């Protein structure tokens, strides 16, 4: 989808 599922998950790894 858009960036906020890939910043979801990174979230955790940023």
């Amino acid at each position: 989808i858009n960036l906020k599922a890939l910043a979801a998950l990174a979230k955790k790894i940023l």
